[PDB]
C-alpha cells in the first residue's frame, strides 16, 4: 500500500533465522488486512509459541512479535491467508524480520525539585527528530550536575526517561520542546521520570 | 542534512555579539519558516572568536526567551536586552561528511549477507534518518566482494533512494531486488 501503518510506541526489530522442525515452525499468528487484529493495524501478529516447536527451541522470537518480512516477502499488507501460504512456501530456513515494543520501564516515580541559581543542574537528550536510542522518542538525562539541585536530591539518575515536567508530558515532542518546557518553569518542579531496565 | 543541537555562550563584545540575523513571523526568511536564522558572523567579533556559531544555524533560545515564533523586531530586542553574557540555543543540519561509491552485488542464496539500521524513526545516530550497515555476514556476498563495511551509509538501492524513510521501507527496499543489486554507499 501507499501508506504503512507507523505505529504509536518505541520500537525494536529483530531478525530471526528459523529451521523448520518436522512439525512446521511451532507458532500462530493473528491479523492481516481480511481481519485486522487490533485496531486498524492488518500487521501479522504472533498470537502463540508451541513449546518443543522450532520458534520455540531458539527462543528469540515472542508472543505478540509482529512479522514484517518472510524471507524477501513482504507482509506488512497482506490477507491473513496469504500470510499463512507465505510461511508454507519459505522452504527449510524461514529467516524472519520481526518487530516488538522494548520492555517496559523498572519502574515510575515523580521527583520534587527546587530550583537553583544554576536552574535544576541537569542535562538532556532525545527527543523527535533526535533520537537518543534507535526508535525512542522519549527524553533522556544526560547528565547530572555535581551541586545542582538534582544531586542533592540524588533521586534522579542518568538514563532516566522524563515523561512530564508539572502538567506537561514530553511524549514525543521536538527536543525543543522539551528544552523550553523546563526552561519555563518557576522555582517548584515536580518530574515525572521512568528508571530504565 | 543531519540536525544537531548545540548550546553557544556568548560573551557581549564592545560592539554587541558580532553577527546578523534575518526571519521571524513578520518576514520569514525560508520557506514558511518564522524561524531566526544567522546570516552573517563579523570577524573578530564576540561570536567569531568563540567560533562555534555557525551561519545558518537557527536560534531557538537566548538564554531563556523562546524565539521560534517571534517578529524579527522581536528577536533584535531579546538579544539586546540579553545582558552581558548570552546562551543561544541553536541547530543547524551537518551536510554528509562522505565520499561516495557505487558496489555491484550478486545475491547468495541468503540475500546479501549484511544487516542495517538507522531509518526515520529509528535514528541509528542522533539526528540522522541515514541507514548503516548493522553488520556484515561472514562468506556473505557482501564479505565476499569485501568493498562494503560495517557503518557505511546505503544511499540507495539501484533506482531507488534512502534519504529519509521508513526502516521498514528501506528493508522493502532491498527485499524487493533480483539477483544483481546496485549499492550507492557513503564511506565516513
Amino acid at each position: 500500500m501507499h501508506h504503512h501503518h507507523h505505529p504509536r510506541g518505541s520500537m525494536e526489530y529483530e531478525e530471526i533465522t528459523l529451521e523448520r522442525g518436522n512439525s512446521g515452525l511451532g507458532f500462530s499468528i493473528a491479523g492481516g488486512t481480511d481481519n485486522p487484529h487490533i485496531g486498524d493495524d492488518p500487521s501479522i501478529f504472533i498470537t502463540k509459541i508451541i513449546p518443543g516447536g522450532a520458534a520455540a527451541q531458539d527462543g528469540r522470537l515472542r508472543v505478540n512479535d509482529s512479522i514484517l518480512f518472510v524471507n524477501e516477502v513482504d507482509v506488512r499488507e497482506v490477507t491473513h491467508s496469504a500470510a499463512v501460504e507465505a510461511l508454507k512456501e519459505a522452504g527449510s530456513i524461514v529467516r524472519l524480520y520481526v518487530m516488538r515494543r522494548k520492555p517496559p520501564a523498572e519502574k515510575v516515580m515523580e521527583i520534587k525539585l527546587i530550583k537553583g541559581p544554576k536552574g535544576l543542574g541537569f542535562s538532556i537528550a532525545g527527543g523527535v527528530g533526535n533520537q537518543h536510542i534507535p526508535g525512542d522518542n522519549s527524553i533522556y538525562v544526560t547528565k547530572i550536575i555535581e551541586g545542582g539541585a538534582a544531586h542533592k536530591d540524588g533521586r534522579l539518575q542518568i538514563g532516566d526517561k522524563i515523561l512530564a515536567v508539572n502538567s506537561v508530558g514530553l511524549e514525543d515532542v521536538m527536543h525543543e520542546d522539551a528544552v523550553a518546557a523546563l526552561k519555563n518553569t518557576y522555582d517548584v518542579v515536580y518530574l515525572k521520570v521512568a528508571k530504565p531496565s
